[PDB]
């Protein structure tokens, strides 16, 4: 089986979802043909120099399962688009496009974050175009480790003072240009699996969810695709009258 998740917004302030990545890592991811991370693995990114130890941690638990076997993917999400090739060699994982076309099991599926379906939230578009753009990046990853702290917190202050969903229209021109039946995305942090018609055909749109409560993975069979939700801990039972 394939696996993919997103979405998972890691941060120190959050150590629950940390501990519950680091045992799918150490247990699920193990018995993987392959991991696909589909974007915002982490809350924020300022860059592959921050020595952040929560980048540190999971660098380690990502190559430990690369050295087990299971190549791991990752495709940037709208919080870590400066994730870079660094922690891509730190991590084991290897740096995929905004989109790309798999061959699962003879199944043609298209995966990326999502947020470039997303084309009503113009004010979402207008910050992605600025913040990929090559100079702009260049720009930003040269000033000083403090001062991307200072901008960032202040930014997401900002943003602080509700994700909009994907324009249909353009989940249909994504699924026609890849000319695929099957496309895997998170972003939206609505997990569903969405019937529709692409290339004069039944198509199927399997949105991931985010890591709020409970982890969350699409897992890709021979047979069948699954949307899967689990506890980040071994909940382990314990024992009402008649
Ligand atoms: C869907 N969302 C959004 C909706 C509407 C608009 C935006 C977002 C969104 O994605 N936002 C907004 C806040 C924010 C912070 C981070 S960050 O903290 O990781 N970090 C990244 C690197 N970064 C700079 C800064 C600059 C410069 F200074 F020049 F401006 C340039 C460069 Cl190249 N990177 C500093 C901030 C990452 C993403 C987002 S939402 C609701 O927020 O989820
Ligand atoms: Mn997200
Ligand atoms: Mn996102």
């Amino acid at each position: 089986a394939t696996l993919f998740i997103a979405d998972l917004h890691l941060q120190t302030e959050e150590p629950a979802i940390t501990a519950g990545f680091l045992r799918f890592l150490q247990g699920e991811a193990r018995q993987a043909d392959a991991l696909y991370i589909l974007g915002d693995l982490f809350e924020a990114w300022i860059g592959d120099d921050d020595p952040n130890p929560l980048h540190q941690q999971i660098a380690s638990a990502i190559k430990a399962v690369v050295d087990a076997g299971v190549p791991c993917y990752f495709i940037h999400g709208n919080r870590d688009f400066l994730v870079g090739q660094r922690f891509a060699r730190q991590s084991g994982m290897i740096l995929l496009a905004e989109e790309e076309r798999l061959d699962l099991y003879g199944r043609e599926v298209l995966i990326m974050h999502g947020d470039t379906l997303c084309t009503d939230d113009q004010g979402y578009l207008a910050f992605r175009a600025k913040v990929h753009t090559p100079w702009i990046q260049r720009l930003f990853l040269a000033l000083p480790l403090f001062i991307r702290h200072r901008i960032a917190a202040r930014m997401r202050a900002d943003s602080k003072a509700e994700i909009m969903d994907v324009n249909p229209q353009a989940v249909v021109d994504a699924m026609e240009r890849h000319h695929v039946q099957w496309l895997i995305h998170g972003h939206t942090h609505r997990p569903a699996v969405h019937e529709l018609q692409a290339n004069g055909q039944p198509a199927w749109r399997v949105v991931l969810g985010a890591w709020h409560s409970e982890g969350s993975m699409v897992k890709v069979t021979p047979d069948d695709v699954e949307l899967i939700h689990f506890p980040f801990l071994e909940e382990n039972l314990y024992f009402h009258h008649h």
